[PDB]
């Protein structure tokens, strides 16, 4: 019959459960199984000490320094070195024991146990590969895959040429069709669809055949958008059906290989190019060499509520509410890599003192590790309770601390992203309710973002603009310097008013009226409307300008008559000379330099990692010895081979 010639199955085996489980547990081949098995093996191993951390260990959790944690689960409280390079080394020996497929059960625990730990310790590292590495691991966890090539083979007769269900083939047939089409359909984006994400990486020297057959705007539009969205569909679909089986499989190398030499996410690409062959037929290694029980119940129990499981996660953003932000929840476990890209301007934080009733300023990024607390609720309430827990420490009472964050989200009005006069540290945050200290976005200016590519058709290209929307009641205080030569301001919304402090005076504005702005004092904008304010700071100052005017007078002098203690104007424009000139060297140069010192530093990278890894093991076995011998192992170690 043609239907169980192409879906695979017929319609009988569904009418009764008795009738689906006999269907879900026929035998196969295991080869295409250990195959993939090796390869992610192989690929762990190479990837662990690299991304992971394992190199950089000794600076991320280094004694003595206290850095403010982002946990999961407040609970949640790292281990000290030692225990940590043998927690690290543990998921290396579960991972070559998974590589080698001997002690399959025990290796897989002993690589998922780890893995998960690591993954639930730090919330700014996670991302998209870490999350599929976790759930590749506990969906092959429990199956058997050590039935072909492998060690355990050679060490017991029993489980050498064995059969597989069907099962074990399916969860990851299924799990990789859930990420493609999980991915296609996140992809469909009010942003996306416009061409506004990503706009700039059109201008990428791998995409210059491209320009060849179709200008810069086609080029970034049909292809970088669209023709992703349309790869990710046909991923998804094609590799089903056996027509569409080696082109299908030529355009997921093709999308896969240039995804892996565009950017840098590491060995993601190289992951999916292994998990892409499976969907062939399950004896494609094979060629290159030459009434039911309970537990068939399980095997189609699991599948069905996992494939439910993961189904529904991706979308489950309307119950976390107390995670919800500008955008939606957390990041990473929703599969839509590249959509939104962030631009931060400035970030301004203010304490009062609980005794003295004193103001002052603190550091930007002081006492944190990553960039990724900017744009998070969570992570802003744990940042303000270390804080508060840790400020005693310099002789400061119980603070009251306030934030300023301003952002900007795919090229849009810098706004304020949270009210800048709530306490954060008496302030309350639940997982279950929406909270009430977040500034909801201004969407009402997006057509007007054409009529300011009216303004961007607008003046001399030398001049800069900024759009800034401001909320009602809130202030906005500047600093224009001296040289900030012809500044002025234009109000496009709203009702505002300008003052002046080193005259003390203050001034209402109305809708198109212009402003010209003093230079080198101090400067405020307050909104006085009940709605809120959109306006425009037009000003050009900087070295482009000088270099203009100077351009013009040695154009006016060069038209008119002529041609066209260190110096450090002129040995900045000879270095960003070089600079240019290096850009064009690397460019000349040949690849086998290049490839040997990213050979040399990858190999540095590894020998540190085992390096440090043997100084604990030596430590934690045979004791700690004097510091003169530490610190002498320690510069040995941090000494490039060459
Ligand atoms: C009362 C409750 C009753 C039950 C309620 C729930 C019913 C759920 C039904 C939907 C799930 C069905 C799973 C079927 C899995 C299956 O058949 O396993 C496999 C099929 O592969 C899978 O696991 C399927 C992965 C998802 C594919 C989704 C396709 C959707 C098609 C929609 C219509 C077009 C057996 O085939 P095979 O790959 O081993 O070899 C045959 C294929 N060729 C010939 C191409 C190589
Ligand atoms: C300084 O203010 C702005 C730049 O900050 C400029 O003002 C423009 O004035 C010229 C004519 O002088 C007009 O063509 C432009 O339309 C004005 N700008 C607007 C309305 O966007 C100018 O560089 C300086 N102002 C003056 C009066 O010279
Ligand atoms: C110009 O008018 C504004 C508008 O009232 C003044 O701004 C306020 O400043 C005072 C203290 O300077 C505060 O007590 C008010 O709460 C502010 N108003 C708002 C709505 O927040 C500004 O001080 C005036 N400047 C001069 C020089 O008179
Ligand atoms: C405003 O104009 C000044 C012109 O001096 C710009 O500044 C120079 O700034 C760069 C850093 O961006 C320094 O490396 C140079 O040494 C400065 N030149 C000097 C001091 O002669 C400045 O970037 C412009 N923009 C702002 C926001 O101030
Ligand atoms: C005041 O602060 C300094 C540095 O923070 C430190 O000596 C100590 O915490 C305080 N000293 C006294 C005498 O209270």
């Amino acid at each position: 019959s043609r239907i169980g010639k192409l879906l695979g199955f017929e319609w009988t085996d569904l009418s009764s459960w008795r009738r689906l489980v006999t269907l879900l547990n026929r035998p196969t081949d295991p080869a295409s199984l250990a195959v993939f098995r090796f390869l992610f093996g192989f690929l762990m191993v190479l990837d662990i000490p690299q991304e992971r951390g394992l190199s950089s260990l000794d600076r991320k959790y280094l004694d003595g320094l206290d850095v403010c944690r982002f946990p999961l689960l407040d609970a949640l409280r790292p281990l000290p070195l030692d225990w940590m390079y043998l927690v690290y080394t543990i998921m290396f020996l579960g991972a070559l024991g998974m590589m080698l497929g001997l002690c399959y059960r025990i290796s897989c625990v002993l690589f998922l146990l780890p893995y998960w730990y690591v993954f639930l310790l730090d919330k700014t590292s996670w991302n998209n590969h870490s999350y599929l590495y976790g759930l590749l691991a506990f969906q092959l966890t429990f199956m058997d895959a050590n039935h072909y090539w492998s060690v355990d083979g050679l060490l017991n007769a029993h489980r050498r040429n064995a059969h597989v269900p069907l099962w074990n083939y399916a969860v990851l047939r299924g799990q990789i069709f859930i990420v493609y089409f999980i991915a296609g359909v996140k992809k469909l984006d009010a942003d996306w669809v416009e061409g506004y994400s990503m706009e700039y990486l059109s201008r990428h020297w791998l995409f210059s055949p491209f320009k060849l057959l179709l200008s810069e705007e086609l080029t970034s539009l049909l292809v970088v958008h669209w023709g992703g969205l349309l790869l990710d569909l046909s991923a998804g679909f094609l590799l089903f059906f056996d027509v569409s089986r080696s082109i299908g499989l030529f355009f997921v190398s093709y999308f896969h290989c240039m995804n892996s030499q565009l950017f840098s996410i590491g060995m993601f690409s190289y992951v999916m190019l292994a998990s892409s062959p499976l969907f062939c037929s399950p004896e494609w290694p094979r060629k290159l060499v030459s009434k039911p029980g309970l537990r068939h119940q399980l095997g189609a129990a699991f599948t069905l509520l996992y494939l439910l499981e993961q189904l529904f996660l991706p979308y489950s953003h309307f119950l976390t509410q107390g995670y919800n932000n500008w955008t939606n929840g957390l990041y990473g476990y929703s599969w839509d890599m590249m959509v939104h890209s962030r631009s931060h301007q400035h970030v301004k934080i203010t304490y009062r003192d609980g005794r003295t009733g004193e103001l002052g300023y603190l550091n930007p990024g002081v006492f944190t590790q990553s960039r990724r607390w900017k744009d998070h609720a969570d992570m802003l309430k744990q940042y303000a309770t270390c804080l508060s827990r840790l400020l005693p420490k310099y002789n400061v009472t119980e603070p009251q601390i306030y934030f300023d964050i301003w952002v900007s989200i795919n090229d849009r009005f810098q706004q304020r992203i949270f009210d800048p006069r709530v306490d954060i540290v008496q302030a309350a945050w639940s997982p279950f309710q929406r909270t009430s200290w977040v500034q909801p976005l201004l969407m009402d200016l997006s057509p007007w973002r054409a009529k300011l590519q009216e303004i961007k058709s607008s003046l001399d290209n030398h001049t800069e603009v900024v759009f800034i929307a401001d909320f009602p009641g809130l202030h906005l205080e500047n600093f224009v310097s001296e040289d900030l030569g012809n500044t002025s301001i234009q109000l496009l919304q709203g009702e505002v008013t300008v003052e002046l402090v080193a005259e003390q005076k203050n001034q209402t504005l109305r809708e198109g009226e212009k402003m010209q702005l003093p230079a080198g004092e101090y400067h405020k904008v307050y909104t006085t409307s009940p709605s809120p304010s959109c306006y425009m700071y037009v000003y050009v100052n900087t070295t482009e300008l000088a270099l203009e005017q100077d351009l013009a007078y040695l154009q006016e002098l060069k038209e008119k008559v002529e041609n066209g203690e260190p110096t450090p104007l002129v040995q900045t424009f000879l270095r960003r000379q070089q600079r240019l000139q290096e850009i064009e060297r690397r460019r000349n140069t040949p690849f086998h330099e290049r490839f040997f010192r990213f050979l040399l530093r990858k190999l540095y990278v590894f020998r540190r990692s085992f390096l440090m890894t043997c100084i604990s093991l030596r430590n934690l076995i045979l004791g700690r010895p004097s510091l003169e011998q530490l610190a002498q192992e320690v510069t040995y170690a941090n000494l490039r081979p060459f």
